């Protein structure tokens, strides 16, 4: 199973750490995080703009594009490393591209008028993520009468969406989308559930890092979840998710060595 972008391909025959560039002089610092990164064994760098939290300001286009474009484009000049990138908009979509992106990473999987024909049109590997609402309102009262089967149909109708537009199902990834407009149950639901998913015969993207669903099961703070984040990570690896989206890079990807010798002996 292979992804084809700028050029070049991703080989996920084992699996990939991609590594969170947030970007809120801001351009000399991100470029050094994304190589620490990337020494540390990150082979995808996911650039946002936008945050996702409920109170989180809801970003212009034109102030997206100042603090993403740079980035992007500082990576994919300087560093051979495939590029994500976390946006919701056309602009940013198509200008993303131009400058290197090699991933389209979509919370809101393209539901922004004219996304889907920006992501069409770039011809780059468009994630598909579930979320229950929009990010302001979506974690008030999470409700499913069965979260694995609703997040799956969700995810027929979002493939045959995308190839109505001339998207090829080759493109696409799908991510079940940990704690967006879900409660504790609901996420744990999901990721013991994570390898029926594989149906589709398309690559499994998975975000947990530091999130909700460990903090409310460990009771503490971001900083202190590391041991919980390797935890899912080795779950959802173990399942067959092929990329894993961290903060914490070297301890990941040290995990990930490990999943990978365990599967290959399997
Ligand atoms: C952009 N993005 C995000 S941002 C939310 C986040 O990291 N929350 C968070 C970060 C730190 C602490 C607590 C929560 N999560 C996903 C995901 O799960 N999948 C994909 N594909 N993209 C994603």
């Amino acid at each position: 199973m292979k992804l084809f972008a700028q050029g070049t391909s991703l080989d996920l025959s084992h699996p990939h750490v991609m590594g969170i560039l947030n970007v809120t002089n801001s351009l000399i610092d991100a470029v050094k995080h994304a190589n620490l990164m990337i020494n540390a064994g990150a082979t995808i760098i996911d650039v946002g703009g936008e945050s996702t939290r409920p109170g989180a300001a809801e970003v212009s286009v034109e102030e997206e594009l100042q603090r993403v474009i740079p980035v992007v484009e500082a990576i994919a000049q300087r560093f051979e490393v495939w590029i994500s990138v976390d946006t919701s908009k056309p602009e940013v979509i198509r200008e993303s591209a131009k400058v290197g992106a090699h991933i389209i990473n979509d919370i809101r999987s393209l539901s922004e008028p004219g996304a889907l024909e920006a992501a069409a049109e770039t011809g780059l590997p468009v994630c598909l993520m579930h979320m229950q609402g929009n990010p302001k309102t979506m974690q008030e009262a999470p409700k499913y009468d069965d979260v694995f089967a609703e997040v799956n149909r969700y995810f027929i109708e979002q493939i045959a969406r995308c190839e109505q537009a001339g998207i090829a199902k080759e493109k696409l990834l799908l991510d079940p989308g940990f704690g967006f407009g879900k409660n504790l149950s609901h996420n744990y639901s999901l990721l013991a559930r994570l390898a029926e998913f594989h149906h589709f015969n398309l690559p499994l993207l998975v975000g947990m890092s530091r999130k909700s669903m460990i903090g409310q099961l460990l009771n503490v703070g971001p900083s202190e979840r590391l041991s919980g984040s390797l935890a899912c990570a080795v779950i959802a690896a173990m399942q067959g998710a092929h990329i894993i989206r961290v903060h914490d890079v070297k301890e990941t990807v040290e995990a990930m060595r490990v999943v990978e010798a365990t599967l290959s002996a399997k």
